[PDB]
């Protein structure tokens, strides 16, 4: 159970984004139905009034939270990977538009999942804005909690992979468009029962062998991290 409070750009807080530049759902409940239009941008996907201005090469930081800002972020139980996708705002998430910019599953050295490191990073993970066509965009942040993913939601609806999905409205102003956005995967659609990383037993399988759901990170992806860039408590 976790939600996006807002974003930082180049380490500067853009302010509370909820229902403003984040297409926020009403609560932090997970999406579990892989075929639901809810997989696109969660259960209240509608245009919101603001779009965050950024330039190619800027660091865009998602800030997640559980109940209040800078709290415990997401229950420690919710071990799993984090991905960020992008699609032109024109799509509104429909069709084969979502290009992956970031993937973090398990870090072997630290022996931590992406979610473990998200909590330490106070809900903050980042991507560098790629050299795509200036225009309006959706950045779709995705946390998969695997603590009930031994079962498939299609077979047993009270279990399954849990998706925490948040779409930020981002306007890329300044970019040379030297890496124009390629063909994307659809959501819903990219993830099925058969897809690697959807069904997994974190208790009996070693995390080292976890493979995260395709697609792979686009060659045009410019960087990303799970790491505090900003201190919310100083505001
Ligand atoms: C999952 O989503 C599909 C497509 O919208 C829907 O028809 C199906 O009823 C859903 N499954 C459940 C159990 O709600
Ligand atoms: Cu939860």
């Amino acid at each position: 159970h976790t939600l996006v409070w807002g974003v930082w750009v180049n380490g500067v807080d853009q302010g509370d984004g909820r229902n403003i530049y984040i297409r926020s759902p009403p609560n932090n409940n997970p999406v579990k139905n892989l075929t639901s239009p809810d997989m696109t941008c969660n259960v209240d996907n509608r245009v919101v009034p603001k779009s965050v201005p950024v330039n190619a090469g800027d660091t865009l930081t998602f800030e997640w939270y559980h109940n209040t800002r800078d709290d415990d972020i997401i229950a420690s139980s919710h071990h799993g990977p984090i991905a960020v996708y992008i699609a032109p705002a024109a799509s509104n998430g429909q069709g084969n538009v979502w290009v992956k910019l970031f993937e973090d599953a398990y870090n072997v050295t630290n022996s931590t999942w992406a979610v473990d490191r998200l909590i330490t990073a106070h809900g903050q993970h980042s991507v560098v804005v790629p050299h795509v066509a200036p225009g309006d965009y959706l950045f779709r942040a995705e946390i998969i909690a695997l603590h009930e993913a031994d079962s498939l939601y299609s077979q047993n609806p009270i279990r399954g992979a849990q998706f925490y999905i948040s779409c930020a409205q981002i306007t890329i102003n300044s970019s040379d468009d030297s890496t124009p956005l390629p063909a994307g995967v659809p959501f819903p659609g990219a993830y099925t029962d058969s897809t690697p990383g959807i069904q997994f037993n974190i208790y009996t399988t070693p995390a080292t062998s976890y493979v995260a759901p395709p697609p792979s990170v686009w060659s045009g992806a410019l960087g990303g991290s799970i790491a505090q860039v900003g201190d919310a408590s100083l505001e």
